[PDB]
């Protein structure tokens, strides 16, 4: 009975009601997006960051992390796009990219808003 490793794809619609449970969210819009620092209510990061986290940045940190753990296991994902990026995240997950949601959008929504924490 194992469940670190489980892609699924849903939209900002869907995820809302689990954002609501109070879940990690996980969005990739742009490796700038990390420069502008985080959200309220939203971790938007390029997929891979150096960071007390334990240094951890896409190169050959995947055959490690990949070794048993997901940079997201267990959380929700969606990329900037949806659609295109759905079939371009398949290609992630070849190299190890599961056990994590795949969400539609994120920030753009988010940004619907206006409320961004970060420092």
């Amino acid at each position: 009975a194992e469940e670190s490793r489980v892609p699924s794809s849903v939209s900002v619609t869907v995820a809302h009601d689990l954002l609501l449970a109070g879940h990690r969210y996980l969005d990739v819009r742009t490796p700038e997006e990390f420069s502008q620092g985080h959200a309220c209510g939203a971790i938007n990061v390029p997929y891979m960051n150096r960071g007390a986290s334990g240094m951890s940045k896409n190169t050959d940190f995947l055959e490690q992390v990949s070794s048993h753990f997901g940079q997201s296991d267990n959380i929700i994902v969606g990329c900037q796009s949806g659609g295109r990026s759905i079939k371009a995240t398949t290609d992630l997950l070849h190299a190890g990219f599961t056990g994590v949601k795949d969400i539609v959008g994120g920030y753009s929504a988010w940004a619907k808003n206006g409320l961004p924490t970060k420092a």
